[PDB]
């Protein structure tokens, strides 16, 4: 197998900086005590890629969480603020889109690739939240 354009999220991230995070979760329903401890967190994401699955791991204080996925295909995921949802995640010009649906509701995240970082921004219902990572 050759290298493939999703090889530049492949590694290992530190989130460094944070914006709007707490009134996304309020969107998105999470209660105040799981708020008020994922809100501290400073979580290191891994992503890897092997043949079509792609793997994002998430690790912090507040929890563990990971996924594999193929793009384009469905898959069931139990969120770090045990929402259980139903996610799709594609690449749309570089950027990776990942749609979660859950009791009639909706959160769409994209993680990008800008200058030395990934970007992630959380999009619930006209909230967005910008979530900074460098190299680790
Ligand atoms: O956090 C990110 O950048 C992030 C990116 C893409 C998607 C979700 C992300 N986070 C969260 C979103 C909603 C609710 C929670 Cl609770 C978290 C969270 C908050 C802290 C935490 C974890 C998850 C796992 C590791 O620690």
């Amino acid at each position: 197998r050759g290298s493939h354009m999703c090889d530049a999220f492949v590694g290992t991230w530190k989130l460094v900086s944070s914006e709007n995070f707490d009134d996304y979760m309020k969107e998105v329903g999470v209660g105040f005590a799981t708020r008020k401890v994922a809100g501290m967190a400073k979580p290191n994401m891994i992503i890897s890629v092997n043949g079509d699955v792609i793997t994002i791991k998430s690790e912090s204080t507040f929890k563990n969480t990971e996924i594999s996925f193929i793009l384009g295909q469905e898959f069931d995921e139990v969120t770090a603020d045990d929402r259980k949802v139903k996610s799709t995640i594609t690449l749309d010009g570089g950027v990776l889109v990942h749609v979660q649906k859950w009791d009639g509701k909706s959160t769409t995240i994209k993680r990008k690739r800008e200058d030395d970082k990934l970007v992630v921004e959380c999009v619930m219902k006209g909230v967005t939240s910008t979530r900074v990572y460098e190299r680790a």
